[PDB]
């Protein structure tokens, strides 16, 4: 069962480890080891994405798990949706639109609630009492003007001081660019990540940083995270593998983000193990700056079977960069070559838990990629269990256009489904190359939707070619076809589900679909070759010519592989607001109404199996179990308690 609970706008689901089983006992303790690590680097997100949230959550937990008056009141079930969205979101904000919960329930319910709940319980500071954690942390919660958005990027507005974000103490947008852009350096051809894992605080009167790190800041967490490390590195596959646990252990020691470097070269040199891990301060959209990272983990084995499709879309990397319908100005000479493969990923934990994604490409230093290489990987069962999970449930057929799309669908859109992500992920990002003396942060707050449709538009192409056919990388020429339907159909429309009535499209990858979408609708409209009718009042997205969407997407790449290598700002702001923004109200109105029968929820979001050391009589491991048996306030709550090293204040 792929299906595990749905509450507010999130729905819960579950993933299988394949051939976990046949591991051996050498692989399955490193995996164990790698996953102890993950689990411990919980509370090091919550805290990252506010300084209340490690306080909120646990005050919340005491009172729900020794409530004591009815369990069925519309006040404690509004509570505890409450509680599981701050599960679910590592804090008090969307995960996806950034915007701080509203409380459904009253504050004179839960005040009732924390003073009925042992004060023993509560984290409360030294010599606090239960009203005076009231009176700080509900304003917090229930003022809708205090904290309002986790990560802010509007204009005109400091983004350090008006994001909810933990990054930064003290300290304003201006002092902090000016911070950064001083400590720049500038004959540097291989410059370090500044200000990775540190926050950026004001103490006393000097702007100095606090390094995440043992012996620092969140070191109750990293030592835990270093002691499994340890534990890792004493059963590694390979000196390779062994080498970037060491590496990786001594940045957590030490803090220096010139080990980071050293830990991403050598991470990006094990290409022959078949364990693979990420464990460390990786992306950095939580930052409303882009330059601290959040915290993220991913403990993972290769599929082998899987990983010889994306070793045929890797080795003939060159061909896709010439045959590219952009100007050959543009195309690489050589490509960089990118290892690609398909994972199993066997935990999830930090920024990748609940809410996870099916494709990561690292490392993020441009110059580590350039000189060493990059890892592209797609992870398989996470991919297969949103399949499977979504499978049947009448989503398409409610939505699509004629019964006969629907049954290519159904026969090919998981296949190029999967295909159009190994593309994405390997190539999209990959591809191209700027002109010489271009800005690379040239798009400014645009750069990140015109990547992701740059990345998008290379897999719609591509998936379509009839070399992917003579490559027998999918069955037949019609198999595009399912691919170019669900992903106009979602852009043009069905997407709009995940948008409150009333608002616009704000985050980058719902941007970028919709752009796509409505830019190929555009300009087909002359040949009608997207069309949107309607029968009985419901719209429907009809494709008459899929092989001119394909040159379409060819054009669109052609002219956004341009803005993007010749830094042409003011054109990317001109295709992202007027393709990418409005949404029609009366369209949205009616995808709501027609989503509301299906009862089913936007966003997803995966719970972790659970791993068991099976010992001997005598103390020896003789196994490792994997179970599936655990439920999302089970689980959560047992994070919450055997891996919750934080303190609940860490300024
Ligand atoms: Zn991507």
């Amino acid at each position: 069962d792929y299906t595990v609970e749905q509450f507010a706008d999130l729905q819960i689901l579950r993933y299988k480890v394949p051939e976990f089983e046949t591991l051996t006992l050498k692989q399955k303790e490193l995996v164990y080891y790698l996953t102890q690590a993950a689990l411990e680097g919980r509370d090091i997100l919550f805290d990252q994405n506010g300084k209340y949230n490690l306080r909120i959550r646990r005050m919340l937990e005491a009172v729900y798990t020794n409530y004591k008056g009815d369990k069925s009141a519309p006040d404690f079930k509004n509570m505890e949706v409450y509680l599981k969205r701050v599960w679910f979101s590592n804090g008090i904000h969307h995960h996806y639109g950034m915007e701080k919960f509203v409380p459904g329930f009253s504050q004179d319910f839960l005040k009732q609630a924390v003073l009925g709940t042992d004060a023993q319980l509560l984290p409360l500071s030294e010599g606090q009492t239960a009203e005076q954690l009231s009176d700080e942390l509900f304003p917090v919660m229930f003022d809708p003007a205090i904290l309002a958005k986790r990560v802010n990027q509007a204009d005109g507005e400091d983004l350090v001081l008006t994001s909810a974000s933990n990054y930064y103490d003290g300290v304003t947008q201006q002092e902090a660019e000016s911070f950064y852009g001083a400590m720049k350096d500038p004959k540097d051809e291989t410059p370090v990540s500044y200000g990775l894992n540190s926050r950026l605080v004001k103490e006393d009167g000097k702007i100095q940083e606090k390094v995440w790190k043992v012996g620092g800041l969140y070191t109750q967490a990293i030592e835990k995270i270093v002691y499994w490390l340890k534990k890792a590195e004493t059963v590694a596959e390979n000196d390779a593998q062994k080498a970037v646990i060491s590496k990786l252990i001594q940045f957590y020691e030490t803090g220096s983000l010139k080990d980071f470097d050293e830990y991403a070269i050598l991470w990006v040199k094990d290409l022959d193990s078949r364990i693979d891990f990420v464990n460390g301060f990786t992306e950095s959209y939580g930052d409303p700056l882009g330059v601290k990272a959040s915290w993220e983990s991913l403990v993972n084995f290769k599929d082998l079977d899987a990983t010889h499709r994306t070793e045929i879309i890797s080795s003939n990397a060159q061909w896709f960069e010439d045959h590219s319908p952009v100007d050959k100005s543009f195309k690489k000479e050589k490509v960089k070559g990118v290892s690609a493969k398909v994972i199993t990923a066997a935990i999830l934990a930090g920024d990748l838990y609940p809410a996870t994604a099916i494709g990561i490409n690292l490392p993020n230093a441009n110059w580590i990629r350039a000189h060493h290489g990059s890892k592209s990987v797609t992870i398989g069962n996470i991919t297969d269990a949103y399949n499977k999970a979504a499978h049947g449930n009448g989503f398409n057929e409610e939505f699509v256009s004629n019964d006969e799309e629907r049954q290519r669908i159904d026969q090919y859109g998981d296949l190029t489904g999967e295909l159009h992500t190994d593309l994405h992920e390997s190539l999209g990002h990959g591809s191209g190359k700027l002109l010489p003396g271009v800005d690379p942060d040239a798009l400014k707050a645009y750069g990140s939707t015109i990547e992701e449709a740059r990345a998008d538009l290379f897999g719609l192409y591509y998936v379509a070619d009839p070399k992917l056919v003579e490559l027998k990388l999918v069955p037949d020429a019609e198999a595009y076809k399912a691919e170019y339907y669900t992903f106009l159909m979602n852009g043009l429309m069905t997407q709009l589900v995940r948008i409150e009535p009333g608002n616009n499209i704000e985050e980058a990858h719902m941007r970028n679909r919709q752009l796509i979408a409505r830019w190929v609708f555009e300009k087909g409209a002359p040949d009608k070759v997207v069309e949107m009718v309607k029968k009985d009042g419901k719209t429907y997205v009809v494709v008459n010519d899929y092989e001119k969407v394909r040159q379409l997407f060819g054009e669109l790449l052609a002219e956004i592989q341009r803005i993007k290598s010749t830094g042409d700002f003011e054109g990317a702001r001109t295709l992202v607001e007027n393709y990418a923004v409005k949404v029609d109200p009366a369209l949205h109105a009616e995808v709501l109404a027609r989503y509301k029968k299906l009862n089913l929820a936007p966003y997803k979001g995966f719970i972790n199996p659970v791993y068991e050391l099976v010992t001997d009589k005598d103390g020896n491991i003789t196994d490792v179990t994997v179970s599936y048996n655990e439920d999302y306030v089970e689980q959560m709550l047992r994070y919450s308690k055997d891996y919750s090293p934080l303190p609940s204040v860490n300024n």
